[PDB]
């Protein structure tokens, strides 16, 4: 499948990313049995990317393009849209279904 996006908490619903801004998320990911594998709130340090650059999955580039400032949302994201049928060794398995817990912060 896709990118399913699913609202944990809405934002402001007005200010969605486009392409070329930099959107400032924390996140946490976690395979589809709930084992956790990344988080930024672990870090303490928001996790930045410019959309429109493939720096992230493509999960994350079609699924926060669909969320406004503010927002936090669960992503599920199909293997084709991840890591694929390669995986990441030692991190992420292959054909992995990948749960994100995303916030949108803010734009740059």
């Amino acid at each position: 499948m896709g990118v399913q996006v699913e609202t944990i908490s809405p934002g402001d619903g007005r200010t969605f990313p486009k392409r070329g801004q930099t959107c400032v998320v924390h996140y946490t990911g976690m395979l589809e049995d709930g084992k956790k594998f990344d988080s930024s709130r672990d870090r303490n340090k928001p996790f930045k990317f410019m959309l429109g650059k493939q720096e992230v999955i493509r999960g994350w580039e079609e699924g926060v393009a669909q969320m406004s400032v503010g927002q936090r949302a669960k992503l599920t994201i199909s293997p084709d849209y991840a890591y694929g049928a390669t995986g990441h060794p030692g991190i992420i398995p292959p054909h992995a279904t990948l749960v994100f817990d995303v916030e949108l912060l803010k734009l740059e």
